[PDB]
């Protein structure tokens, strides 16, 4: 027992120093994608890898079952899970390649005219967010998944043969069941699937008062209004959320809304202001700033020196307790005010779990880290928060506001679900190289009631031209998230002394709010998620009862609406 807690104990310190050193060399190659800053990388990867191997090689040698102190046990078991640094060393230096070469060949892609090319952030992202032409909103879609997607495929089956083989050599039967293994929840995939079943009478009517406002601009000929949607026409990529097609869909275009993207440009906001709102908001409820050291060393905007960075927003803890930053290439507008929250929500956690174990330093589960963030952003985008950072000036707003927050909350739960189901039956060997894609388009279709614009051929990867999928990132975190961030909301809301609807909420300045999620962020991953949602919200369940709640009065309106207009629901 003395022989175990020894052992934690130099796990934890030589962890730290390991951690640091990888974390900063994936940065500078993040933030500076070169041939050096590669090779760099890799060469730490060999580092971090021998580290693991020697801690879980010695790990493994204790019997946990043997072992009382339950924190010194729980830290050993997962010590004895090495990751990639199972694999023979042959293949864990092509697992390294292939994952270096999926993310660069993502984070470099750029669709271009026969004319000038175009990269993600902020081009495409600006056409899809902002074009109204059924075409070039069809340029834009293929274009990204011609160039990113086609090209991670060569890459894509070795990946997946390694990270199984890796997790099998963990004690899992694939990567899949590595993955779900982090909630600690047998039950989490009929969890999962009852929460989706709640939330189909929002997202059914929302898909189907969408499909109709879209069938109003594009035309009858371009929407079917019993059918799915065509992915290109959502404001987004991905489609993940809508709410860049609010100007379509507007439930009472009476209630004029204001263009909050010309306000922050014309009040001249910038990165740096946005981050310093959300550091803010942060403080306000009593939780921790971000240190003086986070401001000089974040990258909050994309560099202007023609050097190619990883755009995609990220949160960084370099595992010293001191260092945290933020790379994000930030655009002036509500969407990347509303990231640069989520991203400091995983800063906030970060600072706050930071006198734990190196081993519990991670959310409850993964979902609570995505949710921290965007539950204060849930109060940021009311009507009452916008109005006094000057971005906004009846049951008519009220319904609209509710719109826009459905077009982004709502939208994005099938989405979010349906990541991992297929990729969970990509790693269990029920989707092969050979139906990728279909398969893909058949959970586009069965989830999100959406339709490829074009057909697909052999040879698409559309999953590959999506970050997540080539930075091997797990996704049920965010379906997770979504359900949980409304029950925090609900609870903090309460603890706040608000009463009426739980849309009408803002926490801005509670320290009742502040102090509930401080003490369930200081848990880190010291104790099962459950106490963590039973400290925030009184109870330990995951349940959509709260996001219903938020969006009942919305869900009341589409009913009616769609009920006047006789849409068929679902596809
Ligand atoms: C099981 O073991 C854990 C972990 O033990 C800690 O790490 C081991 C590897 C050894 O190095 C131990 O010496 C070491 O304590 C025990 O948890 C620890 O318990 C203490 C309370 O005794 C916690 O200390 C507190 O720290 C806060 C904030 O810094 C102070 O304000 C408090 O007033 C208090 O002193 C410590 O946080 C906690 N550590 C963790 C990471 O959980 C645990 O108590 C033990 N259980 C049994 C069965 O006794
Ligand atoms: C932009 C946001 N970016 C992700 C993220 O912040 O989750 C980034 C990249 C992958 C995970 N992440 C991190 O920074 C991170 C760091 C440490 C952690 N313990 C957890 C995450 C995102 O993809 N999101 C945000 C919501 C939807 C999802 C998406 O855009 O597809
Ligand atoms: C970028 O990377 C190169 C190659 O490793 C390095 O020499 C240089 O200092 C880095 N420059 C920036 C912009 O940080
Ligand atoms: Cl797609
Ligand atoms: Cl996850
Ligand atoms: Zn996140």
């Amino acid at each position: 027992e003395a022989e175990a807690s020894k052992f934690v104990e130099e796990y934890d310190r030589t962890s730290q120093v390991v951690w640091n050193e990888y974390a900063g060399a994936n940065w500078n190659y993040n933030t500076n994608i070169t041939t050096e800053t590669s090779k760099i990388l890799l060469q730490k990867n060999m580092q971090i890898a021998q580290h693991t191997l020697k801690y879980g090689t010695q790990a493994r040698k204790f019997d946990v079952n043997q072992l009382q102190n339950t924190t010194i046990k729980r830290i050993i078991k997962k010590v004895q899970d090495l990751e990639r640094a199972a694999l023979p060393a042959q293949e864990l230096e092509e697992y390294n390649k292939i994952l270096l070469d999926m993310e660069t060949t993502y984070s470099v892609a750029t669709v271009c005219h026969p004319g000038s090319c175009l990269q993600l952030e902020p081009d495409l992202t600006n056409v899809m967010a902002t074009s109204r032409k059924y075409e070039d909103l069809l340029w834009a879609w293929e274009g990204w998944r011609d160039k990113a997607g086609r090209a991670i495929l060569q890459f894509y089956p070795k990946y997946v043969e390694l990270i199984n083989q890796a997790a099998r050599l963990n004690g899992y039967v694939d990567a899949g069941d590595s993955w779900r293994s982090m909630y600690e929840t047998p039950s989490l995939e009929q969890d999962l699937e009852r929460l989706f079943q709640e939330l189909q009478p929002l997202y059914l009517n929302l898909h189907a008062y969408v499909r109709r406002a879209l069938h109003r601009h594009y035309g009858a000929q371009h929407i079917n209004l019993e059918g799915p949607i065509p992915a290109h026409l959502l404001g987004n990529m991905w489609a993940q959320t809508w709410s860049n097609i609010y100007d379509l869909v507007v439930p009472f275009p009476s209630a004029p809304s204001m263009d909050t993207t010309e306000a922050m440009l014309k009040q001249g906001w910038t990165p740096r202001r946005m981050f310093k709102e959300a550091d803010d908001f942060f403080t306000s409820l009593g939780l921790l700033p971000v240190p003086p050291e986070f401001w000089q060393k974040s990258m909050l905007e994309k560099p202007t020196d023609g050097r190619e960075v990883v755009c995609h927003a990220s949160a960084w803890d370099f595992y010293n307790g001191k260092d945290f930053r933020i790379k994000q290439c930030t655009t002036v507008n509500l969407e990347d005010l509303v990231v640069a929250h989520h991203e400091m929500g995983h800063i906030q956690y970060f600072m706050q779990y930071k006198d734990l174990p190196v081993a519990l330093r991670e959310g409850a589960n993964p979902g609570f880290h995505e949710a921290i963030g965007d539950v204060l952003a849930l109060s940021v985008s009311t009507p009452k928060h916008l109005h006094s950072l000057n971005l906004l000036s009846s049951d008519e707003h009220d319904i609209n506001f509710l719109m826009k927050m459905a077009l982004d909350k709502i939208a994005f739960i099938p989405f979010s679900y349906l990541v991992d189901q297929w990729r969970w039956r990509v790693f269990d060997g029920s989707i092969t190289k050979e139906n990728y894609n279909q398969e893909w388009w058949s959970l586009r279709l069965k989830y999100q009631g959406l339709c490829p614009p074009v057909p697909r051929t052999q040879g698409d990867f559309d999953p590959g031209a999506k970050f997540h999928i080539p930075s091997s990132v797990p996704y049920i975190r965010y379906f997770v998230s979504f359900i949980i961030q409304f029950q925090f909301h609900e609870a903090l809301c309460q603890a706040a002394g608000h009463t009426g609807p739980l849309h009408k909420c803002d926490i801005y300045q509670s320290k009742e709010a502040g102090q509930r999620l401080a003490t369930a962020m200081k848990l880190g991953f010291s104790r099962p998620w459950p106490e963590a949602m039973q400290l925030i919200t009184g109870q330990p369940q995951m349940s959509a009862s709260a996001m219903l709640s938020y969006f009942k009065p919305l869900l009341d309106w589409l009913r009616t609406e769609n009920e006047l207009h006789g849409e068929k629901l679902g596809w």
